This record gives C-alpha cells, structure tokens and sequence, in this order.
C-alpha cells in the first residue's frame, strides 16, 4: 500500500446505529466513505447530509454503474475496506457474490486483491424501533439474515462484526497491524 | 402478581453498559434496582452513586447473606426480574444455580416461583477499553464465557439478551404481555 | 476417630423442612452445629434463634473465611459430616467443587479425607409456600437443581437423600455402623 | 505492557507448599502479592503474615467485592498473572469462570486480555497431613478435583502446572520469553 | 361437574404418613373419603377411627365387590381422584389395571371418564420404622416398587407424587384450575 | 514375612529429589537401603556419601550381577519393596521386564512373590536444572518416559508414585496395613 494509505469505509442505506458508525469513521486517522445510492438517500434522515459528512470526509457517491471509484484500490491507496453499518440487503449481495452498488464492488474487489475488509452486520438480533413515546415495533432477522450472516462471516479477507464494540476491536486490530 | 407488581431490575459488578442500562431502566413505568456488593462499588465510578441512583429507584442493597429483600418475590410484589448489566461471574454463577448474592437469589427464586427472567449477557463478543486516547486494551471472551452464555439462554423462563437493542425488545414484550 | 467422636451437622440458609431437620439432629447422641452465614439469617425467622441452638448444641457459626473449624476434622473429632437442610446453592457448590463457606467446606474436606457425608438435598420436587389462609406460591426445581442433585449423589463417600425419612434412615445407617 | 512490567502473584488459603511458593515468589524479578480473604487468614498460620510478606512485596487484600486492584491490568502494569498455591475452591471457580474473589477475578480478567496465566493446582494427587509424630491423615483428591484440574488445563492462556518443580519451569519459560 | 362437586379423596391401608394424608384432606373445601377395606382396619391405629372421621368427612367403606359408591363419578359429582397414602399394593393393582378395591375401582373408573387423579406413592425412597427409643427397623423399597410407580406415573390424566409437599402443590393446582 | 521384617529401600542413580528421599527413608522404622552401581556414583555427589548412609542404615551396593542380596527376600526379611528415586533408565527397565542390577531384580523379585512395590517414578513433570543464579537448564520428560510410567502404574502389587507426597502417602498406607 502506499504510505499515506487510508480506510475505505463504504456506508450503506441502513438507519440502524448510522450516527454511531460515522461517529467511530470520524476517530479514524484517515478515512474515505463511499456510499451505496440508499445511504445517499439515508443519511440526511439521521443527521449527516452529504455537506456535514464533507466537513470530515471525502465522500464517493455511487454514480456509475461499474463502481468507477474503486479503481483507486488498484494504486494501493486503500488498505482496508470497512462496510459499516451494512445493511440486510448489503450483507445478502455480498454473501453471493453480487456487486452492482459502490459498497459491493468496494468489498468484492477489495476480497480479490486479498484487502482486509470489516463488515458491520445489524440484522443478528432482534431490536425496537419507536414512533411514539407509548409505540414501537419490534424487528427479527429472519432466518435468511441469519444465514447470510454466516455466509459471510466465513470470507477470505473479511470479518463481520456484531455490535458497535466488536467493530471497535477489529478497527483497534487492523490499527495496531498497519502501526497507526 | 399484585395490580401495581414491578420489575427487580438487578444490577451486577459491570462497568460494560451500565449506564446504557440504568437508561433503559429509567424508562420502565415502575422498577426497584437490586445491587450485588460489586455493583455498589461499581457504580459510582460511572455516574450512578447511590444518592443518584434514590432519586429515581427504590434500591436494594445486598447486605444479608441470605438475600432477604427476595422474599418480596413471594407476595407478587415483581412480576419480572431484570439483570442488566450482568458480570460473567454472575451469568456463570446463574448457569451452575448458585444463588449466593441479591441478584443470583433474585434470579433463582424467580426461576423457581415461574417468574419471567431477561439477563443481559455482557460478554458474548470482543470489546476495546480506552485509557488514554491513542491508547486502549481490546477484550475477547474465552470459551467459559461463551459456554456459560449457552448454557444460561437454555434455561426456563429466561431470555438471555446479547445487546442493548434486544435488551429493548424482551423489555417491550414483557410490557405487552403484561399489557402496560 | 476418637472414641468421643461426632456428627458435623452444617446447616445453610434452607427455611425448608428446617425445624424438622434440627428436630433430628437433636435426636443423635453428639452433634454439634455448623452454619453458613445465610442459615444464621434465617435459622431465627423459624423458631431456632443462636440463644436457642446453643442450649442444645455446640454451635459453630461462619466468621472465617478459611473456614477454620474445619480443622476440627484433621483431629478425628467428628466421623460425619451432615449437610441439612441443604439450599439449591450449597447443592450447587457442593456439586461442582467449590468451598467458600462454611458448610461447603467441611462437606469438600471430609470428602478429601474419606469421611461419610449426608447431604438433604431440598430441591428435588414441586412445593407450596403459603402467606395467607386463601393464597400461596408453588415452587418448582429448574432443570439445574435437578441436575446437580445428580451430579452430587455420584460423589465418593455421599449419600444424597431427598426426604426426612431417607434422611432418618442415612442417619441410623451411620449409628448402625458406629456401633452407636 | 509497561517496561517495568511484573508479576501479579495470587495466593490463595491454602496451606500445601505454601512457604514453598512464597519463596519462589521471592526469587522472581518483580512481582507482587494477590491474596484471597482465605489467604490473609492462612498465611499468617505458617510463617507468613503481612508484615513479614510487605518486607519483601507489595501486598494486596482482598478487601473490595468488584476486586479493584484488578484494574492496574489495563494499564499494562502485569505481564503474567500467577496463582500459587491454589487452592481446589479457587481452581474450581476458575474453571467454571466464577471471579468473587480477588486472586479468581486476576484469573478471569488476565484471561479477558490475552495476559498469559499459570496456576499451580494442589489437589492432582494423595498426600499426607501429620498431627503427632505417628498420627497423620491421608488426603486424596476426590474426583471433582480431577475433573477441575483437566477443565482449567484446557482454558486459553493458561499453563497449569502439578508440582513445585513445573511451576519453577513454566516461570523460567515466561522469563525467557520476557528476556528478564 | 355439578356445580358443587367434590373432591374423591381414596384413603389405602397405609401407616405411612396417614395422619398427615387426613390433616392435608381436612383442608380441602368438600372432600369425601374412600376407604379400602385394609384402609378401615389401619386407621384406626393412627388415631383415625371412623367415628372420628365421620366428624369431618362423608366416609364410603369398602363393602361392596363391585364398588358401587364409585357410581357417583357417572354424575358428575366428583370433580378429581386422589389416593394418598396409597400402599405398594394399591400402586401395583393401579399400574397394572387392577380394580378389585374401592380406591382402586375410584381410579379406574377416574382414568375411563379422563377425570384427574393424584396419586401419593410413598414407596419411592428408604425409611425408618421404630419400635423402641433405641431399636428401629429400615423399609427399603424394592425394584418392583419402584418400578410401579414410574409405571403408574405414566397414565391419562395421572399425577403420581412421592411427598406430601408435591401432594400439596398437586393439589393446589388442581384447586387453581377449578378456580376453588 | 518375619516378625521383625524391613522395608527395601532401592535407590537410583537420580539427583532428583534425592535428599528428600533418602529423608523419608529415614523417617521408617526399619529399613535397608539397595544401591544401583549408578546410585553409588550419583549419591556422594548430594550429600550421601557411603558412610553417612551406613551411619543410619544397612546399606547393600550393587556389586554382583545375579543379585545375590535379593535372596533375602526369600526369607521374609523384606515386607515391602520401595525405589526412590526412580531414573528414568529403572522405571523402563521395570516396566519391560528387564532385571539387570540390584534395583531392577529387587522389583522384579518382589513382584513374583507377590510383595507390594512403591516406585517414585521422577519423570513425570518439567523441571528445572539451575547452574549459576541467572542460568539453567528446562527438562521435559519425553512420551518415552511418560509411556513407561503409565506402563508401570498397571503392575501387580505396584504402586506407582509422582511426588514426594504421594510417596509419603503410599508409606503411610503400607504403614497403616502392617499396623507398624
Ligand atoms: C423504510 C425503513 C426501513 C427500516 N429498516 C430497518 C431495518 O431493516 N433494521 C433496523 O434495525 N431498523 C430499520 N429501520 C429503522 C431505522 O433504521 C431507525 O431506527 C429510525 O428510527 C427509523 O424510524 P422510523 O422507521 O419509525 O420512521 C427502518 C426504517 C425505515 C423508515
Ligand atoms: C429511512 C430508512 C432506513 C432504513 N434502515 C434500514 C436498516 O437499518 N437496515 C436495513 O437492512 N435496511 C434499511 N432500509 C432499507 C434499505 O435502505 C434498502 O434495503 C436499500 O435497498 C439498501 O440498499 P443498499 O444496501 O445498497 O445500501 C432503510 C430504508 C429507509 C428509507
Ligand atoms: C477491574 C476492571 C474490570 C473490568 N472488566 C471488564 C469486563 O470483564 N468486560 C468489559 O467489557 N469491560 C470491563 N472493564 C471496563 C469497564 O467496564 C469500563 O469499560 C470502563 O471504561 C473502565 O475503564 P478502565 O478499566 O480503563 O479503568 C473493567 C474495568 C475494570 C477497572
Ligand atoms: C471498575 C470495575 C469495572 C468492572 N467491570 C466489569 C465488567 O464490565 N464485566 C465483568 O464481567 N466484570 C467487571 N468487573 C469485575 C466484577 O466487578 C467482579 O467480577 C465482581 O466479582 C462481580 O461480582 P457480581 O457479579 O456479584 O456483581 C469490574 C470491576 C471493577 C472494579
Ligand atoms: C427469600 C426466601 C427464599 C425462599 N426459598 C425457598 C426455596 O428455594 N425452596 C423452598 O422449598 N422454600 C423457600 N422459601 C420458603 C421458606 O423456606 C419457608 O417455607 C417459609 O414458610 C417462608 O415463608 P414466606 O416466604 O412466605 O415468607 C423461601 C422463603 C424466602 C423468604
Ligand atoms: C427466609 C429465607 C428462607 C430461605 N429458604 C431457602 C430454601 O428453603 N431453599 C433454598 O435453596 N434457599 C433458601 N433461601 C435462600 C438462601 O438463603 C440463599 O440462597 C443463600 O445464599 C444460601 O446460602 P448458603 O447455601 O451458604 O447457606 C432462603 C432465604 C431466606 C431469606
Ligand atoms: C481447615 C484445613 C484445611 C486443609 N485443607 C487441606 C487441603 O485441601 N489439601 C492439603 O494438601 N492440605 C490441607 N490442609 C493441611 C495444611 O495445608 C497443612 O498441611 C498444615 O500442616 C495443616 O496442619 P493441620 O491440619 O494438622 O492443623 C488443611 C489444613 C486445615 C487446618
Ligand atoms: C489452616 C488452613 C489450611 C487450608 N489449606 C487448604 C489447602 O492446602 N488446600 C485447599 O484446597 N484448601 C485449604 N483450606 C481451605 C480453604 O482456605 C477454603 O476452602 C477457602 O474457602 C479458600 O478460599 P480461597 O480459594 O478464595 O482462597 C485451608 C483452610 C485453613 C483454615
Ligand atoms: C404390618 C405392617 C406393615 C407396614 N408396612 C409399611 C410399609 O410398607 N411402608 C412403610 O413406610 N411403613 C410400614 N409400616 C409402618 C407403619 O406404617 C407406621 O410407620 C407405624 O409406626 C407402625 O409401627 P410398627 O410397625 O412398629 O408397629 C408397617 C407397619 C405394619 C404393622
Ligand atoms: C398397621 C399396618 C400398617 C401398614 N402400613 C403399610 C404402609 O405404610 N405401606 C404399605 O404399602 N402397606 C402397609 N400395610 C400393609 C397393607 O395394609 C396391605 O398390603 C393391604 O393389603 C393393603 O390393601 P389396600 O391397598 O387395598 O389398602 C400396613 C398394614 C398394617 C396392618
Ligand atoms: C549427568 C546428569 C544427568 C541428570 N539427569 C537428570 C534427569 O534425567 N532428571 C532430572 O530431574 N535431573 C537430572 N539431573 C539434575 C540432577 O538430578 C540435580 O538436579 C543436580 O542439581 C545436578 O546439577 P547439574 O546437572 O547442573 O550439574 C542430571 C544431572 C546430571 C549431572
Ligand atoms: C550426577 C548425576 C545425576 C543424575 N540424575 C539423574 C536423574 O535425576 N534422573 C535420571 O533418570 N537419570 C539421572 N542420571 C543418569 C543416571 O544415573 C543413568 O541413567 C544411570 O544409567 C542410571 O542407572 P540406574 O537406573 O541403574 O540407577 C544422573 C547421572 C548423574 C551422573
């Protein structure tokens, strides 16, 4: 990798704990996103609008269909990819080898060139979701999130993260090997 | 239960999540903490002393040998027990039915009487602790607190939780249950 | 043994059949008396005070942490240990190897140095704890009492009963066999 | 860890080979003192009370129930966690991930953060306990004992050594290892 | 059942814990007693003659081959069966479907119309009989005794328990469901 | 065996332990010592030079090949065959049957008498060897010497130590049996 290498950390079209993942990216010495075409359309309604992630961040939005920005691995100037937080659908496309959206492509070539990459999965266990102080709905990953879950967690180059902790740990790990 | 029956929320030795905790327990309509020795030295060192703590909760401490405030479980004063945050030692002595702090006397006599329980297992995934800020220690669970996580979620009348998130959701169909 | 050698009745915290077990041990020839810390607790809410055992009884109560009277045993003076009643948790403790009180000590040591013990296990079948005339609670052994009733009754030099009868009939065992 | 990093030595109440493990203890570089309640009570009955052990150690009680000095861990202060002797109570708790002291709370936290342990079980064979010159009584470890020693054996990062002479060669090993 | 049915409580000829089997009936709110003809010669040496009896219950004597009270099940009068205590012979005829005796006709008949029974075995675990202060006979029941009951705790509608506190919590149940 | 019979104390070429065990031996009431040509070496270089050893004990060198001392045990002079310290090379050598110096014939001779053996077999454990303050040397016994042990262990009349307290412990016993 080059010496100023930095962490692509790729940002999917999920709410669930969002404005804790970027708050950890935010931490990181050098960190890119690049968003999926749902996060660009997410974020907003969470509290980062592309022009506050752009304070911290250069940002990718996924604008063309070949994932035109991960080029970039292939000058070294990426030494981790990170997709954090991941979405069902994200975790599901990247189980089975679909890569037709910035983050998939970000995790598929990283995999091919043997680039470490760290997976932030939400869908492990059931969770609230509130509308009213008195009204909530609870969500259950069913059993194909579950499986996909898995799926993945058993990638060459890759490891899938539960809990907001474990992905502080495995940023912490992937730190102390690059000697940041 | 008694009409006006509350939650035992017991609270262990555990600095992981505490005050995420006392959080969610702020919100339930009505519950008393139950402390073990640990937790009352514990939790002032994360903003929770005891004065706080009363301002808010009815709080028990544990200062018999025999976990005498449990009694109140026989006269349908609790209609659930909590423990949250849960130290491994705890979720270990739970798993092997020894009863010999507030919480584990709590946790038993409730298993026993038929009393719904939910216990937040704290150590299910690795974790960082920081002390200076480019400086931290990462913590993994060993296999023991892995084991004795699986061999706690099997038991009767339990719902062992691995997050804050299901924490929520096991609170919120307790709530529905009771219809409050 | 000594010629004047005796019975080591431990008690714990068990309100359970409690009368009727020192009911019993006032019946043996020479008994003395040793407690947990929960049994000095709760002895006294069922009619068996300190002032009260001590009539009868040499009393030995557990303010070490060592659990010194134990050394007791090194010196012949006592050719049984009784642990009755028995709560779920000196059960468990017992069970699994642990000695960090009391009773669960004198049960580990005279184990060590092949001395019959006589465990009344009180957790073995469904009960009724009554608070008024009209209502009252039904309790009900978890799979884990159970099982570690099992898992004691295998241990050399035990006998495991589970009624004051079987308890009676250990004991006149043991008479029959002392010649006493 | 720190560059004056030591030995955090626990004892526990166990009288076998006791003075024979505190004068290994004092043949080590750096190391300091761990002691159970049980310990702060059985040292003093075979040669060493705290006033002759802080002659040659920092010595620290068991005088919190969350086992507070356990804290100076984190702060890489320790690189080697012993317990010698340890008695059949503290090897069974360990082996079952119990920490309500504060040698088994070392144990269990070293384990958490990867920090190399070695235990010194003393119940894996008979031995002999003298009175009068020809009195004595035979000890023998019972099949409880056995099972936890083959437990703890198994647990990450821990070298459980059998006799005087292993503990020597595991400490030698881990001297070597830390170039001291 | 009627409206204002009634327990069917079948008393056996056993000494065993007979006078504590009569105190538990005499606090049910209607209970009528069945007797076997052995039953009608035991009793009275327990303190239970029938004129005492009649003070407290209907009492129907075993004086027919064909069992004729137990028509009374035909309508709907009795709402449960119990046998307590129920002697090994009783347990055996049960088991094998025998019914040449009152208490023995009551169950078949219970069984054939699914009416519940409860059943107090008290041969499941070793005893003591005494004669003099100082002399005393163990009862140790057999293989085929205890076969029997785990083969009599199989059957419809059927609660075998082995103490008077699971006769208690048996019979509380049954009280509960009748909302008695 | 003769009124006034001995124990035979076999010793051999082993450093280890060797003053320990040569101070047990002195502790017996009665007993002779039988060399090995090695222990006749190794034993000057300990401390037990020849003369101090005959100022304590009847003591036999190894100097013919048939064995001629064991003779002795034809008479019923010796009730007991003990080797401590056991080499290495003795414990193979007993364990294949192969009885070639005064040791080996002493256990082999024994054995087909049907006179219970101890063997204090040293080689079961790592230790360490020290030279100067900061050097030594690690031993580890090799699957070699752990097979023979576990070989030997299964020997008629044998008893098969690994530590000076099982040593003393398998004395006590063999004490205990001749009531001596
Ligand atoms: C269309 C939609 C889909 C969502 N899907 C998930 C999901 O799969 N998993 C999850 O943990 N939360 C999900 N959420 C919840 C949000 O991530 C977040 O918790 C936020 O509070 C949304 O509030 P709201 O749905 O009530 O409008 C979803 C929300 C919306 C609007
Ligand atoms: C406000 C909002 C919040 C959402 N939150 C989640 C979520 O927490 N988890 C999830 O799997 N999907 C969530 N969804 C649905 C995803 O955005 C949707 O499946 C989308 O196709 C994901 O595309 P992507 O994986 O390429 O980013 C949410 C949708 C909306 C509108
Ligand atoms: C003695 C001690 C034990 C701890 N044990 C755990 C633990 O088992 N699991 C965990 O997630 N955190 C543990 N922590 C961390 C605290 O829960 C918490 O994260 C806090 O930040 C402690 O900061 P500090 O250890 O650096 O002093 C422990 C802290 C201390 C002092
Ligand atoms: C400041 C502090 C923080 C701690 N945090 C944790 C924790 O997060 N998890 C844990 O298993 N133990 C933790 N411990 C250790 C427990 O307090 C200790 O094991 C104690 O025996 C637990 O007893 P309890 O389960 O009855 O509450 C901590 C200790 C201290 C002093
Ligand atoms: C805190 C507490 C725990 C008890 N635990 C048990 C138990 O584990 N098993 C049992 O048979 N009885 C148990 N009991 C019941 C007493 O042993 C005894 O039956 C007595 O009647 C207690 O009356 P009370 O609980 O209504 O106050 C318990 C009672 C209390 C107060
Ligand atoms: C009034 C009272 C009665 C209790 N009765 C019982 C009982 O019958 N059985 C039981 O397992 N625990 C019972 N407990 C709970 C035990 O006292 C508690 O588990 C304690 O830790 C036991 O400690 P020990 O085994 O060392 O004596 C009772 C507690 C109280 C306050
Ligand atoms: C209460 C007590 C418990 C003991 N437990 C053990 C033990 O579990 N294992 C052991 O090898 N020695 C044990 N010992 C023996 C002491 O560790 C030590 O050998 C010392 O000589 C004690 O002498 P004494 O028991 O005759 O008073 C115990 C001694 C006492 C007093
Ligand atoms: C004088 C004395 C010596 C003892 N020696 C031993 C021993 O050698 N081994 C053992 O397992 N227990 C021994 N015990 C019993 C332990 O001290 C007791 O089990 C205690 O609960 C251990 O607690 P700990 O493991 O936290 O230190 C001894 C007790 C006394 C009073
Ligand atoms: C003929 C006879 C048979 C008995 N059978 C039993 C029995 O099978 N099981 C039992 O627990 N007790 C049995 N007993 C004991 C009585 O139920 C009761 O305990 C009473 O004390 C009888 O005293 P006794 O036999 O010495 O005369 C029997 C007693 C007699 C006389
Ligand atoms: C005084 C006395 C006490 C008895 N106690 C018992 C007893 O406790 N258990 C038992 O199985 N048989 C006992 N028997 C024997 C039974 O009465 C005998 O087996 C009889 O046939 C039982 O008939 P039944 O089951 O129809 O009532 C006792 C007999 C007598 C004379
Ligand atoms: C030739 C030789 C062989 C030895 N073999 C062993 C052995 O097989 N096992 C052992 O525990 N010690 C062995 N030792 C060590 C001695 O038994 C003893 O520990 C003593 O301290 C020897 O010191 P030194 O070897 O440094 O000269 C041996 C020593 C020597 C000189
Ligand atoms: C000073 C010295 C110490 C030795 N210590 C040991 C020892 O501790 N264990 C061992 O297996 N061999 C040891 N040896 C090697 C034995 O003496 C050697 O194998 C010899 O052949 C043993 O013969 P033996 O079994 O008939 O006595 C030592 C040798 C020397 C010179």
């Amino acid at each position: 990798f080059k010496p100023d290498a930095r962490f692509a950390w790729c940002v999917t079209g999920s709410g669930h704990l969002l404005d804790e993942s970027i708050a950890l990216a935010l931490e990181l010495p050098r960190a890119d996103l690049f968003l999926s075409a749902a996060a660009e359309e997410v974020l907003p309604l969470y509290g980062w609008a592309l022009p506050r992630l752009r304070k911290h961040f250069r940002v990718f939005r996924d604008n063309s269909a070949s994932g035109v920005p991960v080029g970039m691995l292939y000058h070294g100037m990426y030494h981790t990819v990170v997709i954090a937080p991941a979405t069902s659908n994200t975790v599901a496309k990247c189980a089975f080898g679909i890569s037709d959206t910035l983050p998939t492509n970000m995790y598929a070539q990283a995999g091919k060139q043997c680039i470490p990459g760290i997976v932030f999965a939400c869908d492990t266990e059931p969770t609230v979701v509130t509308q009213s102080p008195n009204e909530w709905v609870e969500l259950r990953p069913r059993a194909i999130e579950l499986d996909n879950v898995e799926r993945l967690s058993r990638f060459e180059y890759t490891t899938l993260v539960r809990s907001l902790d474990e992905l502080k740990a495995a940023l912490g790990e992937r730190l102390s090997t690059l000697d940041l």
